């Protein structure tokens, strides 16, 4: 009976081919943060969680759980190269990607509409 709801046990879309911090952990893609994301299997030792980088998704397409065909399908960077990762919007509960340059968050942010990605530059 000892339980706390959503137990640490869970092997949905594990991406062992993506090291986490440095404790032999990896990024096991899961779903429980306003949408989808990839938490470290060493959590909390590694709270590195957040939508999956579209580019890293293309490399993990062979392992894609199929429910990401649209996310990984979205662009994987911007005209400058700032790779674009997945994000989540509550205004429509959907997945929108956003390019990023190093760590300055350029601003690029595309939205996945009806199989219709878009770009809401700001």
């Amino acid at each position: 009976m000892n339980g706390e709801v959503a137990p640490p046990k869970e092997d949905p879309v594990p991406l062992p081919e993506l090291p986490c911090e440095k404790s032999d952990a990896y990024f096991v893609l899961r779903d429980g943060a306003a949408g989808v994301f990839l938490a470290a299997n060493t959590f909390p030792k590694s709270r590195e969680t957040r939508a999956p980088l579209v580019e890293e998704l293309y490399r993990f397409r062979d392992r894609l759980p199929e429910k990401l065909r649209y996310l990984a399908d979205a662009p994987q960077q911007d005209p400058e190269g700032n790779k674009t990762m997945v994000r989540f919007s509550r205004k429509t509960k959907q997945q929108y990607v956003s390019s990023e340059k190093d760590g300055k968050a350029t601003g690029w942010s595309a939205f996945y509409v009806d199989g219709k990605w878009v770009e809401g530059k700001k």
